[PDB]
C-alpha cells in the first residue's frame, strides 16, 4: 500500500482510476505495484480527455482509453472511410478536421527528446504527434498544435497543478525520476 496509489485514487476522478487500471491489467500490471506507471496512464488519459474537449462537438474520435481490440476496430473504421494509412501503433485521437491521428505524449523531461523518441518507434508518417510536459512546455508536428491557446493552457495549467500536488506530498521526485 503505497502513498502514490492513494494520492492517484483522490486526484483523479473514478472514471479516469477505472480506465487506467483496466489498460494496466489488459497487459498485466499491477496499479499497486507500478504505482508511478499508473500515475502516469491516468495524467494521460485525462490530457488526451481535456484535449478532446477542446474542439467543436464531433471533431475528436476518441480511441485511448478503449479494449486494445475496440481500438483497433475504430483505428480500422476510420481508415477504410477516409483512406488514410493505417498506423503501426495505436494512436489516442483521430481529428475528422484535419483527418490525421493523434499520439498524445506528456514527459517529466524535455518535450524535444520524448517528441524523438516517440517519432522514431511510432514510423508513421502521417500520425500526428503533440507532447506536453508538466513545466507548460508542448511540442507538436508541424508547429502544427490541433487547438486553440486556451484548450492547451487549461492541459498545461492541470499538469503542473498534477506536479504541485506530488511535490506537496514528496512524491515527485521519485515519479520524475522513474520516466
Ligand atoms: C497500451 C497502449 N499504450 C502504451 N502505453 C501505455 C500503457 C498502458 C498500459 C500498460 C502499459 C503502458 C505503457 S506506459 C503508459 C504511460 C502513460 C500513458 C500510457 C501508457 N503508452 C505510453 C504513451 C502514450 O502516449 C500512449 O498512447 C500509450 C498507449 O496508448 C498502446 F498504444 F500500446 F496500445
Ligand atoms: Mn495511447
Ligand atoms: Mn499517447
Amino acid at each position: 500500500g503505497s502513498h502514490m496509489e492513494d494520492f492517484v485514487r483522490q486526484c483523479f476522478n473514478p472514471m479516469i482510476v477505472e480506465l487506467a487500471e483496466k489498460a494496466m491489467k489488459e497487459y498485466g500490471e499491477d496499479p499497486k505495484i507500478e504505482t508511478n506507471k499508473f500515475a502516469a496512464i491516468c495524467t494521460h488519459l485525462e490530457v488526451c480527455f481535456m484535449y478532446s474537449d477542446g474542439g467543436s462537438k464531433h471533431r475528436f474520435e476518441i480511441i485511448e482509453g478503449r479494449d486494445r481490440i475496440m481500438a483497433w476496430t475504430v483505428v480500422n473504421s476510420i481508415c477504410n472511410t477516409t483512406g488514410v494509412e493505417k498506423p503501426k501503433f495505436l494512436p489516442d485521437l483521430y481529428d475528422y478536421k484535419e483527418n490525421r491521428f493523434i499520439d498524445i505524449g506528456v514527459t517529466r523531461r524535455e518535450v524535444h527528446i520524448y517528441y524523438l523518441e516517440k517519432a522514431n518507434k511510432i514510423k508513421s508518417e502521417k500520425t500526428h504527434i503533440h507532447i506536453f510536459s508538466f513545466t507548460g512546455e508542448e511540442m507538436a508536428t508541424k508547429a502544427d498544435y490541433t487547438l486553440d491557446e486556451e484548450s492547451r493552457a487549461r492541459i498545461k495549467t492541470r499538469l503542473f497543478t498534477i506536479r504541485q500536488e506530488m511535490a506537496s506530498r514528496s512524491l515527485w521526485d521519485s515519479f520524475r525520476q522513474s520516466e
